[PDB]
């Protein structure tokens, strides 16, 4: 094989992982000791469930972000007794302490900070492919990766089985697609029936993130969905807490370790006030910069401007601002044409899931134009019209996670318990038809029992009501407290 | 009270009971300031005037007698319909928006500073459109006419049978003898009032959270008589008017009521849903410290990472300078409670009911003493230890009762979605489109609303291009999110 | 007016003139609830009490005849001082507290809704102490009891050798007409009055910027007659009244006279320095976007660091719901800027005086029209585009005159601050200490205000080791920071 | 000499220098350029002062810790002709980088990030060193050590000329100050009148910081001050923007890096309520912290509580906190006594000047504790009584610049411009006495001047007064614009 060939490496003990520094280890065992006091749910669950072992015989591989926090949830799912193998859902989102720290002690793990492309899909391959023993049984996933690759890879054997044909990259003009196209290709000479075993095999998927959970529907709406998959994102302890207060944690923090731009008196332009748009906005404001908001939705909209922010057009403000952010989960929202125009080193970044919010494409081809890398993640492209710049960060990718830590273990230890509870659900629930293969939430006691663990850590003391209180408002002592549609 | 419960009558015939009609010219004038501020109804009056499609319709209304309350009735009456209304609470009227409603566009039964007697007496006018029959259409925020009518058909079917009248005494409840004996009164009347009624009501549209949890009871237990549509429940009201209407209002009845510096002092905020939420950002913002109570661990947890403690009442009770009731639970502040209060802690309720406080127990409590200090502000003085405490509106929702309530933005918001609910429910009176059960609007109309306010704070949507749209899996014109978002 | 400009007199021959003496129970109540929310002055009664070191001293007083002042004057009797007094702007008074004072504690003329002429005629009597003579004491708010006898004893030395009269033609000023017409009416009865006067007050302490830049001024030009204490410029005073005093106060005027929406508005805010500081806040934090303009580069930066946009007035003039003055400058909104203005902006100023809008441009616009909506929210239309404005206070400072102005607890800091100068000034009476010059109250006083007010809010002090206290120079018991610090 | 003994290197045009690694420089100048276009008082200064060169033949010795907005600064002084030598004023402070391409292309600089205290002395005895042909002419200081070192230079000097003696560090207790007195002793043996000669050359000072500032009163009152002072740090521009605006962003920026905590949720302790204080503590409230506030003052304690901040001694909360700051200049403010009450990895930091806010001596004494390296500047000690830790940040050094990278550019730009100033000044009027052995403030109009200079970048559109309205108010039509006494 070739000079530069991706290849696993072993530990002593035989597991296999590809990592990008394994002397990173007793550094992330550091930071994992600290991150596991701060978050309760996970251990709360170990403390819980570990003596029964409930993941026992279980293999699960998962795509979450790489992190410190992942880290804690993988070691809660192997104390509940689950084998693991992880990959991170982002060429830039690694920390590669915690993957050092995770591949020398707990887990299969390959992932590092700055990934190319064929590496990154080359991980999410290796992530799934549990060799002659066959797995996973379940999936972790965070932003449909790991689920494309399993539908993709059925179609590609389906078409291999009955008509002999392999994958054409050629067939695609989508650069990413190609390499998708090409690892499936590769894959079909070592196990051309992969993903139908999987298909077989898995009991379901949990799925961490807005533009995740968007794929998952599409593929129920078209009949394609493969395997029951609960959505964890929108568990209110999730969508309302990571989504929104961790980004008002990790944009601010992405946007001090990149640039160290003062944020105070700057005019940012925030792309979307959903979830993470409401918690950019907000740090934005927090921090001194007079917000701007662009949607398309009317509520959010109007949400906005009852928080005083503005709202208007990309267009009518990107020649003044001095920072934008998109949130949508949509494409094409920051195009070469807005570039063009914006001011003298503008920062420009992106924190939904994918990096085709901001047009890299259009950018890396605009005629004359100079990319001066500042340092990793951080670069100026100089446009020779004027002879300015603007300020990419992480090119374009999630921009908390790639220039900074992402979000604080705290909260990631609510939508990571939501985790453990998708999980066990799924892997207990195996052998009704509690689950077909459609989408499914967690039920709302399960929601507020994330809740519940985390209040004694902050000294939370919460009030308990008395019986004829409880009937008053037609609730049960103990919970459910709201009504099935109830917002938060 | 000086009032006598005899209807008045315009020059034209129509009835009315208010305060004092010399009033109108200054209602009016505040009405004229009220509609440039509510441009949802203005558009609302512009799409469907031509059509006048509540021509015809009868609809009683109990949402609180406010200017902007008068903006919605005016809406109703420029689409057609004839209309009666009364207050949903004893303090809630504006009566110079009461005199210009009653003199120029609909009948009403309303005074702020009502009896409980009073107040039972103007639901009950609201509801009697005479021998014709009527409403059609009921406007409720927190179900009491909607409770009449249903405790009244219950009555109706005991007495046909064995004569048997309700009995107070069946009670204990100083205000539910009053329903029970005007409901007796009904009966020696005509024993089948509310059945002709509910025969009649092609729907009820529900403003508030507390009328919502009675309606989905009622749906539960089977009783309910008729389809309603929980207006409380769209995204355009729960998370505007009752967020930020009180974020709004609470501060206003405060400060009016009062006059005390909200800054520097602590605050303690019962419940943080949607109200309280509300109610602890404009405490917060203020500058006091905020404390929150909660039974919910998802609140809870909310409150704290904004910022807030979170603790028992009986953990700040004699720390706390204000004490603010939002949970639309009973039995939150009781005499106990007060009794360990600071000197002229003041303590008040801005949910739909006044059981939020133990007024019960204040009042019996053997030697306390009640001093007015003006209308709406009562100090009450205890005698164990000669120090006093100040509630607000006898308990009653204090924005409405001690100030004016929510702005005329957010009540545009909320009061589209009402003219929206009624005219679903009308247009469909014939169709068999609504069982006896609970409805919410759909999404497309709850966006309807939300875009209907953005020119008039000059906020400037984007479009989605067709590729952009099928990316998100949404239409170009909506509705933009699932049906299980939660903003 | 129906007000006759003839003084009334108490059972006990005390002069005072007020709108109705059938408030002052009412008065009372509101002063009771306001002691509590005032312990800087309470601690000032308790603390000197017993010394009466106001024995035999006349205090005339301008501060705005609030409940807050009334706690003032009543902590200046309890200390001995005999008192007569007058607010400071037509519209700041309220009624029940002049009426309380009145009847219990002083000789008051003040009402709620003066014209200029009553205004200037009370504060004529507040100054009049009779044959006797007085008053000792000027408690002063804007300098225009200041100004009067400035202007009266330069009017008399030309009178005494010339024989001329002050002329109103000489200004085209109309309440400056006034101020003239009233020194000659005084010069044709007692042509050395404020001779005097002048010769008999010890001091001046002064409450406000814009009375202690006309201090400055005559310091400067050496007319100043007496020593002055600017008790503005205690931190104590300027860095809590003007800042957070406005935070509360601006909002609750701005309800109180439209009851609008702010949330999701555009506010400009004219002047950045403590007064716009205060109003920025708060509408900010009511959730609008708020502008602000200034001339003042630093106040301009901070502002900007403060996430808010600065912009001049002329950039704004049609986009914004709200303007709100806080200059103590003139011709800050002008004819020409209200005439771009949406229907319905709403033009208010909260600096002491109301030329920082052009009312006289307005009122005299040809074919403009004025409907009062209520006292003090007029809707201008005009003719050109037969849309409004609403100007609120006809520009006079909007917290007072559209609500109660500041709340008790921070008036009880600056008070006290004028209850230190008082004292200062009257025990420094025979000593000569002061000379003809503005002083401001050393900062071991500043603390001590401050430090009177903590166990309130149950603020709870760390005091310094001794080698802590050497390691930063300075005493134990302070004060605690150099003198040019700026908090 | 010594194995490990410290030497000065030389570029290749011969410069003294000594930094961490100059293969940094490439990086250090990537951050300049990015930083110049965030500081325009700076560069605005350049622009007008340049041509003139108004410090041609100066020497300019300084202490601004080395970071990439210092290296602005320094380049500004020589782009106005002076000839420059620069330390740190922290042993953590410096950015490499900046050092890197400062020594390379500008100056000598002699700083480090992670010098010893031996070190730390050494760099400023070196940045004060001129060697034969004198200097400084003028000295830039923050936090007076440079002052310190002078003052105590000359008395030793003094002592030397007379009786012979040189300093003896065991004639002191005070660790730190035993090294300043052996340097001090080194130094007789190369030049036994370097200080007399500075004494005697030195225009004057323009120190930055607040505990600086308290060190030159002390002096002038104590008869002891050797030349003029300008207090940089009381201009309004520098007070009331980077010590409240600058902690604002850097204290949750260090925070953030150092431990990744989630501060929303949490109780934070900020001791002390002047203008650092008030900017720590609105940057925790803004993130969602519910904050505690002690103060010695009661006015600055009313502030707080207007701000609706609870304000409490530290024994009050010293169990129930998760971070504590410190801002006060003083000292002894948290003990060992303190810590041994705080929660398991309660985070203890400082961003006051000097390190003794925080008992580290006790500390490190403390029977049977163990510290714990996370990483650089992030140290777990370990209490034995209970097995749990408290988190030191930057061993209890200035946090912000010691786990970040300190307050952002255009702040700085604001201070330092206002430093540009003070050293024009003290250069231009050196030959009047204008300038005596005390301590000055700059006037207002220059103060104005400064903020005037930052308003155009930020889009700040700026009233003009009319004549008659600047006539109505007693200012000028150019300012300035407040009495001598205003607050702002
Ligand atoms: N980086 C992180 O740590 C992180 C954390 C959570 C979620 N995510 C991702 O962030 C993205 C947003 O998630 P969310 O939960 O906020 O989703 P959301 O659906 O709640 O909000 C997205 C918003 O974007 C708006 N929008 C869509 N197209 C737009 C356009 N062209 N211009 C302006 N506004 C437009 C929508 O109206 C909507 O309100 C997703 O990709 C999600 O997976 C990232
Ligand atoms: N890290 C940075 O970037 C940075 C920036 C500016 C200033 N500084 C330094 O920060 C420190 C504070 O500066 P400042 O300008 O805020 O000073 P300041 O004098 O304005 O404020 C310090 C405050 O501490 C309070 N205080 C003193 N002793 C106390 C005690 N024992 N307990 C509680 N409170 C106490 C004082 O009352 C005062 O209000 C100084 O050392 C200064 O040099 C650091
Ligand atoms: N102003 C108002 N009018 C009617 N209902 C309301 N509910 C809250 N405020 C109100």
């Amino acid at each position: 094989g070739s000079h530069m060939a991706l290849l696993v490496e072993k530990t002593t003990s035989g597991r296999e992982y590809k990592v990008k520094d394994m002397s990173q280890a007793d550094f992330g065992r550091l930071e994992i000791e600290l991150a596991e006091v701060e978050m309760p749910g996970l251990m709360a669950s170990r403390s819980e469930f570990g003596p029964s072992q409930p993941f026992k015989g279980a293999k699960i591989t998962g795509s979450l972000h790489m992190t410190i926090q992942t880290a804690v949830l993988i070691e809660t799912l192997t104390a509940l007794g689950a084998e693991v193998r992880w990959c991170s859902c982002n060429i830039f989102s690694t920390q590669d302490h915690a993957a050092a720290a995770i591949a020398r002690d707990s887990a299969a793990v390959f992932a590092w900070k700055g990934e190319t492309l064929q590496e990154y899909w080359w991980c999410t391959e290796r992530a799934l492919d549990w060799g002659p023993g066959g797995g996973p049984d379940l999936i972790v996933d965070d932003g449909g990766d790991t689920t494309l690759l399993i539908h993709e890879g059925v179609k590609a054997e389906e078409i291999y089985e009955k008509s002999g044909q392999f994958p054409d990259p050629d067939s695609t003009d989508n650069a990413e697609f190609k390499i998708v196209l090409s690892i499936i290709k590769e894959g079909l000479k070592t196990d051309p029936k992969r993903y139908h075993k999987m298909k077989d095999r898995v009991v379901g998927v949990s799925e961490e993130t807005t533009t995740g959970v968007k794929r998952l529907y599409q593929m129920q709406a078209n009949g394609t969905l493969l395997f029951p998959a609960i959505n964890v994102n929108d568990s209110v302890t999730k969508s309302k807490f990571d989504n929104l207060y961790g980004c008002r944690h990790s944009l601010p923090d992405g946007l001090m370790r990149a640039t160290d731009v003062m944020i105070a008196g700057k005019v940012a332009v925030v792309a979307g006030y959903g979830d993470v748009g409401k918690g950019c906005a907000a740090a934005l404001k927090q921090a001194g910069a007079r917000v701007i908001v662009t949607e398309i939705d009317p509520i959010c909209a109007l949400q906005a401007t009852m928080e005083g922010l503005q709202v208007l057009t990309l267009e009518d403000v990107v020649s003044e601002a001095d920072i934008f952010v998109t949130t949508t989960g949509n494409k094409d929202i920051i195009m070469l044409d807005h570039m063009k125009k914006m001011k003298n080193n503008a920062i420009v970044c992106n924190i939904g899931h994918f990096d085709n919010e901001i047009d890299m494409l259009g950018l890396e081809t605009h005629p004359g134009v100079k990319r001066i890398t500042i340092k990793p993640q951080t670069d100026r492209w100089v446009f020779p019209e004027t002879n300015t710049g603007i300020i990419i960060l992480a090119e374009g990718r999630l921009m908390n996670l790639g220039c900074a830590t992402g979000h604080p273990s705290f909260v990631m230890s609510c939508s990571f318990t939501n985790q453990v509870i998708a999980q066990l659900e799924l892997w207990n629930e195996k052998s009704s038809g509690k689950y077909e293969k459609k989408v499914y939430v967690l039920p709302k006691h399960l929601d507020e029992k994330v809740a519940a663990l985390h209040l004694e850590k902050l000294g939370a003391k919460l009030t308990k009501l008395s019986k004829d209180q409880a009937d008053y408002i037609s609730v049960p002592v103990e919970g459910p407290y709201k009504p099935f549609h109830y917002r938060y």
